[PDB]
């Protein structure tokens, strides 16, 4: 229960992944939500929120409960800028309307994990207890310049 769920590989599509915001590119286009994919190249390879505050999300939905093990988070560089989110919360959800964040057995706030530290290494947490559900949404608390992300989930189907 540690193969990757299909952010880098494609297998989780563009319809799946969606977000509080995300700015415009110089090149016109859109840092979309659904770029936020491990290891991506190119102009705009990655999620970016428009605004970089503490109100941010982004939303996987895998579309069935399923088993969630770990995650891996990357950063962007675009030109002269390098950005990366430095730590973050973890919230899943069943039906995608009420929120559950994560947190440590008798924790009674939530869950900080530790993110990147540079723009391209890969920085990966395990879940324990592991996450079941459908939806998974990633909540930055600290940057580096801004919110930017290129992430991996990793686990397995349930029965």
């Amino acid at each position: 229960c540690s193969t990757p769920l299909g952010m880098e590989n494609g297998k989780i599509e563009n319809k799946q992944i969606t977000a509080s915001s995300f700015k415009k590119s110089w090149w016109g286009d859109y840092w979309e939500p659904f770029r936020a994919r491990l290891n991506a190249q190119g102009r705009v390879n990655a999620w970016q929120a428009k605004a970089n505050n503490n109100k941010q999300w982004l939303e996987i939905d895998l579309l069935k409960i399923k088993k969630i093990t770990a995650i891996i988070t990357q950063g962007c560089k675009s030109l002269s800028s390098e950005m990366y989110v430095k730590s973050y919360t973890i919230h899943y959800s069943e039906q995608g309307v009420e929120w559950k964040p994560y947190r440590l057995k008798s924790s009674m706030v939530d869950k900080i994990f530790e993110g990147n530290t540079n723009t391209k290494g890969h920085v990966k947490n395990f879940f324990n207890p592991p996450i079941i559900s459908r939806f998974i949404r990633v909540i930055p608390k600290t940057w580096n310049q801004s919110i930017t992300l290129r992430l991996e989930l990793f686990g397995c189907d349930i029965y």
